[PDB]
């Protein structure tokens, strides 16, 4: 149920969103710009072993189409971007250390929901 919060805390995300798109981020953020294109790269097993893709572009599709009703949705749409980088990769690639760093300006910053 929509509560009146709602717009407001969805703000909030989307202020988020745009910083991690900024270029303040950019040297770390980018391999999340865009979906994996798995078949570009070579890993012809990303579709077998990611069955939710996601990326920092269609959260923000997501959320200029009013599709996230409230911020725990948006949240677990970030959330999920960084757990498939977490999932398919070795714990040691340099994009897993990417996504550690992009998730922790997230998390500190989604923590202070006005
Ligand atoms: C391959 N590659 C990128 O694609 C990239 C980048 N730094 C930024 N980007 C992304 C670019 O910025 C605006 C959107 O695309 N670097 C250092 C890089 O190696
Ligand atoms: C999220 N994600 C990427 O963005 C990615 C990638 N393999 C390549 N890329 C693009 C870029 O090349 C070097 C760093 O990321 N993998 C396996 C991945 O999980």
């Amino acid at each position: 149920g929509s509560h009146m919060q709602d717009p407001e805390q969805l703000k909030h995300c989307n202020g988020i969103l745009k910083e991690l798109l900024s270029k303040k981020h950019a040297a770390y953020a980018w391999p999340f710009y865009k979906p994996v294109d798995a078949s570009a790269l070579g890993l012809h097993d990303y579709h077998d072993i990611i069955k939710h893709p996601m990326d920092l572009s269609t959260v923000k599709r997501k959320m200029e189409n009013r599709d996230y009703r409230d911020a725990q949705e948006f949240a677990a749409d970030v959330r999920l971007m960084f757990s498939n980088c977490y999932k398919y990769n070795p714990p040691d690639h340099d994009v897993v250390a990417m996504a550690r760093k992009l998730q922790d300006v997230f998390e500190f910053r989604y923590a202070k929901m006005p």
